[PDB]
Protein backbone atom coordinates (compact mmCIF):
# COMPACT_ATOMS: atom_id res chain seq x y z
CA UNK A 1 0.00 0.00 0.00
CA UNK A 2 1.02 3.63 -0.58
CA UNK A 3 -1.43 5.15 -3.05
CA UNK A 4 -3.33 6.27 0.02
CA UNK A 5 -0.44 8.64 0.35
CA UNK A 6 -0.99 9.69 -3.23
CA UNK A 7 -4.51 10.69 -2.30
CA UNK A 8 -3.00 12.95 0.35
CA UNK A 9 -1.25 14.88 -2.39
CA UNK A 10 -4.18 14.24 -4.68
CA UNK A 11 -6.52 15.68 -2.08
CA UNK A 12 -4.68 18.98 -2.05
CA UNK A 13 -4.79 19.20 -5.84
CA UNK A 14 -8.13 17.39 -6.03
CA UNK A 15 -9.82 20.47 -4.65
CA UNK A 16 -7.52 23.52 -4.53
CA UNK A 17 -3.78 22.75 -4.59
CA UNK A 18 -2.55 24.33 -1.36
Amino acid sequence: ALYKKFKKKLLKSLKRLG
